[PDB]
């Protein structure tokens, strides 16, 4: 236990977030599979400052080298997993749904209609916290929420949509109506305007900054929300909490995506804590990597890019989350209060793409 | 008002929780299917609860029974027109059914398993027995796999009709195995397995769960699988004891939970048992991972006697969620006694015994 205790102890010099001896052991896995950094914090599931304090402490250790821009192991680095039983991590993802579940086959169409409408939108703001996820992804959430009965003659409410959620709703046709809000008015332009071009009517759409407690008009009123987060605790209330606080009471739905890319599983469990103690709802679903992300443009003004000890863009959409279901029951609520915080809504130890 | 008159109605037949919603999913079931078993699993809502609302629909002039289907009357046919309720669309992935795994490199795996386990032990009625097909068995393994959570890994298997253990010694990937079951006839059968395949590294042992495992099992395996029945009770015999058996932090364990035998309002307790008595976290929860085998005692069980049209099921109706968990700082495990007899396999959602 003694290689594997110092290597820990390293690792908690450089940060505060959780870290186990699995910790290692994933980091370890994913490096044999890959020497991409990127690749290495996806393939880990650990979240990017844990994973960057991990190689650190393995460098210095002996245990990793750098060599033309891949994180490899040394000599001493093959001995150290050898000894401890670490091998690369194998991966079984279905080749056919990427692991969403659901096959979107159905909505071709409505993905070309869509990758037609939204060529031309708004680039991600990093001052927002932005990253679209890609067309087929947001026409995967379509399919996964019709699936589940949450969409046909349903009142749907988007917290939130870089993802242009609300666009191919619209094009779906299901919705009974949409309401839809954004702090960025790029986007609740554009959808107005696809709105118009669709010829959609019931669509309401505004400005919203959500540290704000939600007006009345919003509350208990829709069926089904969805809305895709930051990550610390502060916006999962503000996002996900005022979601619920949408919601006409029990039986009514709430889709929304959490990653292991900038939340540990120590934060997962407080999150989940949040969900079923604060707010009393259950969680139907949680499946890996059903939200694929584009890569963003401000990637090297962000902490990431500034942690990482190799500096090259990523080659592949790296960045994935999970998406939850939830769904609400007898006593369950919602979020009301007002939230006093400025950047520190997107940015958390464990937060590193701003 | 319609609704709420439905509503009224179904609770006057269960104490299961009713809502709107629970009306709507049989209703859009009802549309897509008029074979009983079908409703109950498009409709995710659990057996005896779908029962009673059928009754309430067809005292109220909704439904009627034809042929041994059931059907929208007429009226049926106005109230979901009224309401906006359509039958389920379902976009499953036709090649992984929705498990997100596929175990195409374990054609060779599924092979043996098939051959080594064609005279497995029958379901018994009274474990509440019922094995997964061989292809789930092994979507199991290759699930676990990617997860690092079988790799020169100690792996507790907590009761295996579903013959995991099989596929476990076979893969070769653990470092070693423990498996319990009450049922002998498994212990038997998986130690005839063992020999069969040369497989050292395995302890086999006949346990009831309603005991604490004992002081040498605690705290020294990595990963746990279980597979349990669905009173809060048994989670807690089954999982709960699963987690005490994990080292520390960073292990794993995976377990199937219904929508056939507990509600949703179950599964908010359940997940509560989870986060706030065991401290796990819940990683995944992957929709009908699981399909069940029809097992053969279906006739003796209170299923049977609910039911208003009684046919044996014609395809496997029964499917569960895979849940992964894992430990964390402060994760713990359930070590008390359980003093029940049959309520732990019965409760009021329940209905396969
Ligand atoms: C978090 S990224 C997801 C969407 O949330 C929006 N968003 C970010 N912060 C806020 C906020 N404080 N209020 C409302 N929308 C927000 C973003 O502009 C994006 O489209
Ligand atoms: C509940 S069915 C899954 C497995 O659990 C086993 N099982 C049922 N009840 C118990 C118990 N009380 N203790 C141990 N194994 C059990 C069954 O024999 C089966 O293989
Ligand atoms: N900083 C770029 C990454 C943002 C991802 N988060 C917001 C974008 C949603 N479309 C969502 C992460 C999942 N909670
Ligand atoms: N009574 C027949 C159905 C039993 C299902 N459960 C036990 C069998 C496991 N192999 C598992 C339900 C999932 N928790
Ligand atoms: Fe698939």
């Amino acid at each position: 236990g003694s290689h594997m205790r110092e290597i820990i102890e390293r690792v908690k010099e450089k940060t505060t977030i959780p870290v186990y001896e699995r910790t290692i052991e994933n980091v370890l896995s994913a490096i044999q599979a890959s020497g991409d950094v990127w690749r290495i914090v996806d393939l880990s599931e650990e979240p990017l400052p844990l994973v960057v304090a991990v190689v650190t402490a393995l460098y210095e250790l002996g245990y990793v080298a750098f060599e033309n821009n891949q994180v490899i192991l040394t000599r001493k680095g093959k001995e150290l997993v050898e000894k401890y039983g670490i091998g690369p991590r194998a991966d079984y993802t279905c080749s056919h749904c990427q692991g969403r579940t659901v096959e979107i086959d159905a909505f071709s169409e409505l993905l070309e209609q869509f990758k037609e409408i939204t060529r031309d939108r708004p680039e991600p703001a990093h001052q927002f916290d932005q990253a679209y996820v890609t067309p087929e992804t947001t026409v995967a959430r379509v399919a996964l929420m019709h699936s589940r009965g949450d969409l046909e003659n349903k009142e749907v409410f988007v917290l939130g949509d870089d993802d242009l959620t609300s666009v191919a709703l619209m094009l779906s046709g299901l919705p009974k109506r949409i309401a839809v809000l954004d702090i960025d008015e790029r986007l609740t332009k554009f959808i107005e305007k696809a709105a118009d071009e669709i010829g959609y009517e019931n669509i309401e759409i505004f400005t919203f900054d959500l540290r704000k407690p939600l007006p009345d008009y919003a509350l208990h009123k829709f069926d089904t929300f969805i809305t895709d987060p930051p990550e610390t605790v502060e916006a999962i209330r503000a996002f996900v909490g005022r979601g619920i606080a949408t919601l006409k009471g029990p039986g009514c739905a709430g889709y929304f995506g959490i990653t292991r890319r900038e939340s540990s599983l120590d934060k997962w469990r407080e999150i989940q804590r949040v969900l079923l103690n604060e707010f009393g709802v259950v969680i139907t679903d949680i499946i890996r990597n059903f939200n694929e992300y584009v890569n963003w443009g401000y990637v090297e003004e962000t902490r990431a890019w500034r942690l990482l000890p190799i500096k090259v863009k990523p080659s592949y959409n790296w960045y994935k989350s999970y998406m939850f279901r939830i769904q609400t029951l007898e006593g369950s609520k919602g979020f009301e209060d007002e939230i006093t915080v400025g950047q520190e809504l997107y940015d958390d130890e464990e937060s590193s793409t701003t």
